[PDB]
């Protein structure tokens, strides 16, 4: 796992570049397997009105994580990418950990984050809620309002547009303090019985297909059958 060698780092917005560098210093710290996607869609290119698309994507996996997918793009020349998700493997209940930033190179329009419930009860593991207790709220002057497709996400769901360079980076911050909590907890826990990981894959179906409303674009440079595979195998795989 290393995003030296991306072709795309160096002219993404900067906030986008810190959010990689610090999921990067993340995974990094678990037992990563590399996890195939198909051939074809490792690197993407194509055209969007007479601008370069490229995507880069990355994916890996552990014994709790099925699949940890980091998709880095440039969608032509005013529009910057980054979508995460790491899906839990639901043997082991842990919550969706997914981040996503929009950006150009005017700054950033829109970004979220949250460790998203699996459990049927909509809660976070209490290990979980205790270490994010005593973080303490981060403050955020634009906090945008999640669609009728939320809240599959938790109460501590960031979903914001950057002010300016001092809430990037707490933006940033509360990632890089999501992602110690989670993989420290993924190293502890322990496999559910039967019942409750069936629960917690229908959560991860549930989750997968509210997501399911990025298309449009990619509809636009590829067609939609190109998309519909895109959607369904890499992004939100059911
Ligand atoms: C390479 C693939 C890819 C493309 C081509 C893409 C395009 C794209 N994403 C957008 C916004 C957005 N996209 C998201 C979020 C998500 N989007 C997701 O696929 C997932 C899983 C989330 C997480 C919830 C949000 C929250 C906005 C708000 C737009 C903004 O405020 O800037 C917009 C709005 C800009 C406009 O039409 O004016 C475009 C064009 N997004 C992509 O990911």
């Amino acid at each position: 796992l290393s995003l030296t060698n991306s072709s795309l780092m160096p002219t993404l917005n900067p906030m986008i570049q810190q959010l990689a560098l610090a999921i990067a210093a993340s995974w990094q710290s678990l037992p990563l397997k590399p996890y195939q996607l198909p051939e074809d869609l490792g690197y993407v290119e194509g055209r969007l009105e007479g601008e370069k698309l490229v995507i880069e994507n990355r994916c890996y996996q552990t014994p709790q994580f099925r699949k940890m997918h980091l998709e880095l793009a440039k969608v032509g020349k005013g529009l910057d990418i980054l979508h995460c998700v790491m899906f839990p493997e639901p043997l082991y209940g842990l919550p969706l950990f997914g981040c996503d930033i929009v950006a150009g190179p005017g700054g950033v329009s829109a970004a979220i984050a949250d460790l998203s419930p699996t459990q049927s009860d909509r809660q976070l593991p209490a290990a979980y809620q205790k270490s994010l207790a005593e973080l303490g709220q981060p403050e955020f002057e634009q906090q945008r309002e999640l669609p009728p497709w939320g809240e599959i996400f938790s109460e501590y769901c960031l979903f914001i547009r950057p002010s300016n360079v001092t809430e990037e980076e707490r933006f940033v911050q509360r990632v890089v303090d999501f992602l110690q909590i989670h993989c420290h907890q993924s190293i502890v826990a322990e496999p559910l019985s039967e019942a409750q990981t069936l629960e917690h894959r229908q959560g991860q179906i549930h989750y997968c297909q509210q997501q399911q409303k990025t298309r449009r674009d990619l509809e636009k440079a590829f067609g939609e059958a190109w998309a519909e595979r895109y959607m369904s195998q890499v992004l939100f795989d059911v």
